[PDB]
């Protein structure tokens, strides 16, 4: 599946946004919420932030002092992934936000919405993840997560986000979307490089163990050859298609480096 001849995202401002040469600082932001004693419980949803977090430390030079992990089986009630840990913990990832950084966020747990044709009044909100006090606070929405994840970067720094909750296939609110069923292309910009994996538009935590496996088995490929890969990683045992979103074009062709 790699290109022939891959050249690397070029390392120049294109047309307004430019990329990163992923090489500065690498900070990650993990979530996962089981839900604990509810009525609405879920299973392996922490355990994927672990898979997630460990991936991230061996094959991607991540340290660990630049990793917030917010799960509910945890004893700190800081790092309980409750809604105001949710947000504080997504201003920390962008903080210092400085062109060509390496920033990652993941997030396993409940997905849903509020929904719209297209997002206005329920300005861009209609993805939504659920924090594990939503019954008493309600959820996080699309809007929310872009304005706090997406806009405080400058040009040129690239946040990678991945999503292994269901109806969270525009949950960042990203402008352009890239699918892989005859190489689909689906539209206040940002100069960022921010890119989002997801499925579909229920079996979570398919997203990330298919990203990881295709990841460690070629860790060289293209926007391309990610998305074939792990569309034969995940059509085979889950149906859903991955979605790499976008908040700028992408010549699919360059080189997927994290
Ligand atoms: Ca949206
Ligand atoms: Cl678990």
């Amino acid at each position: 599946r790699p290109p022939s001849g891959m050249v690397r995202p070029p390392s120049s401002i294109q047309q307004q946004f430019q990329y990163s040469q992923m090489t500065g600082r690498r900070k990650a932001l993990l979530i996962g919420i089981n839900y604990i004693g509810s009525k609405n419980a879920l299973r392996g949803c922490i355990n994927d932030a672990h898979n997630i977090f460990n991936y991230l430390t061996t094959y991607c030079g991540y340290r660990p002092e630049d990793i917030v992990m917010l799960t509910d089986d945890q004893r700190e009630m800081v790092k309980i992934p409750l809604k105001e840990n949710i947000i504080r913990a997504m201003q920390w990832l962008v903080k210092d936000a400085q062109p060509n950084d390496a920033l990652f966020f993941h997030y396993s747990g409940h997905g849903g919405q509020t929904k719209d044709l297209d997002g206005d009044e329920e300005d861009g909100m209609d993805d939504v993840i659920y924090p594990v006090d939503f019954e008493s606070v309600g959820p996080l929405i699309d809007d929310t997560m872009h304005d706090i994840m997406v806009k405080s970067l400058p040009q040129g720094a690239r946040l990678t986000a991945l999503f292994d909750s269901c109806h969270s296939g525009t949950v960042l609110d990203l402008p352009y979307t890239y699918s892989t069923k005859g190489v689909i292309k689906e539209p206040k910009f940002s100069p960022a490089d921010v890119i989002m994996l997801s499925g579909s538009k229920q079996n979570i935590g398919a997203m990330s163990h298919a990203f990881i496996s295709v990841m460690t088995r070629q860790p060289q490929q293209s926007y391309l050859s990610l998305l074939q890969n792990l569309r034969n990683e995940l059509a085979g045992k889950y149906s859903q298609k991955p979605q790499l979103s976008a908040s700028h074009p992408i010549d699919v062709n360059l080189q997927f480096i994290m």
